[PDB]
């Protein structure tokens, strides 16, 4: 296990043969609402477009993940609500460890990037259409939400 | 755009302030029989541990998202199918720009890691028991199947 870099939100080390990125754990909140999801957007320099996600973000140190899923709820859309652990996944174990844990949000209420409030069905559609392209984050909210919130 | 790794299956580069890790797209296969979706393990050592995932790989040179697709799935299970273009997405934008192109396989035959063929209700459960992690791939293939295959 060495390193070639340590930086801000990822590391960058070998272990013989295999290339691997240290990077922090993260959360997804999914939120449905009158049928529509809660999308978010923003300009993502690693890709040079903004993908449909759904709030998400790093766990901060000394936080855990269902405080994460709350701050970020909060953070990037300004609601709050009841939050219930869904599962986790690896972004991709091939050659890093971020792990994501995903939220589901419940009873939102406003207490304070781009917000797009977008029916599930709608998101896959566009998708298909080629006009809107999927983070992780995005595509598990709406497979999610066809999967049991129909 | 400082480059300050050119490795093998990534690239560290710099863009200013974000740190950016370049990756070749990937693909994932979703293929059903009898009930029981195709899941693969092995063990990835970014992770230490292997995770439920789907066959998948690396888009090699020259070879297009769908012909990546059919060699994964022979070269991983030594099955061939139908294959059929699903959606897209980007395995973590904050920092890389792996976009993994995933299809749908039916009429499986054989033609030639660890096979774990498995149902989708099964592999959730193991999951909410802490048994098993899943990759994004895998989480798709399950949220997938419980959305549209049953």
């Amino acid at each position: 296990r060495t390193y070639l870099y340590r930086g801000r939100i990822l590391n960058l080390a070998l272990e013989g043969r295999y290339e691997i990125v240290e990077h922090k754990p993260a959360v997804a909140v999914i939120a449905l609402r009158e049928g529509r999801m809660l999308f978010v957007r923003q300009m993502r320099p690693a890709v040079g477009l903004a993908p449909l996600e759904i709030p998400a973000g790093l766990i901060e140190p000394g936080e855990d993940p269902l405080e994460a899923a709350r701050r970020e709820l909060a953070e990037e859309t300004g609601l709050s609500g009841d939050l219930t652990y869904l599962f986790s996944y690896f972004v991709s174990p091939g050659f890093t460890d971020e792990k994501t844990h995903v939220f589901l949000a419940e009873n939102l209420k406003e207490v304070e990037i781009e917000v797009v409030w977008m029916r599930p069905e709608e998101a896959l559609e566009r998708h298909q259409r080629g006009e809107v392209e999927f983070s992780a984050t995005g595509l598990v909210g709406v497979l999610y939400y066809h999967a049991f919130l129909r």
